[PDB]
């Protein structure tokens, strides 16, 4: 599914994550755009053979199983295929743990250099949530 940016705001903030951790909505919506593209079916190839998965491009690495990434965790519990669904409620649960983990919103390479101490209200800007 392609969300629309107002529509992925109003499903972030139904699920939770409007001020998680202290992260405003905007820092998840614009996290989403440059990660995904608000695209849930999105999943892109590490160069350490992991992968990233879903609309917030979670990685194999440490936090889904996706059977291929040797040596990986699965801390989230989950097969990465599940954060391709439409509903983003496995993504959400995900990525709570990780930012929570101790770098916050670090963790996304996008966030740090794209979002982060950027005008995020932006993102949701004219949103009827
Ligand atoms: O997040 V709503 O669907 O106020
Ligand atoms: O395509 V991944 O480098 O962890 O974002
Ligand atoms: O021992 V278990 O971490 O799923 O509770
Ligand atoms: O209630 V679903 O978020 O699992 O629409
Ligand atoms: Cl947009
Ligand atoms: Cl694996
Ligand atoms: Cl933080
Ligand atoms: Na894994």
């Amino acid at each position: 599914k392609v969300f629309g940016r107002c529509e992925l705001a109003a499903a972030m903030k139904r699920h939770g994550l409007d001020n998680y951790r202290g992260y405003s909505l905007g820092n998840w919506v614009c996290a989403a755009k440059f990660e995904s593209n608000f695209n849930t079916q999105a999943t892109n190839r590490n160069t350490d053979g992991s992968t990233d998965y879903g609309i917030l491009q979670i990685n194999s690495r440490w936090w889904c199983n996706d059977g291929r990434t040797p040596g990986s965790r699965n801390l989230c519990n989950i097969p990465c295929s599940a954060l391709l669904s439409s509903d983003i409620t496995a993504s959400v649960n995900c990525a709570k743990k990780i930012v929570s983990d101790g770098n916050g919103m670090n963790a996304w390479v996008a966030w740090r250099n794209r979002c982060k101490g950027t005008d995020v209200q932006a993102w949701i800007r004219g949103c009827r949530l």
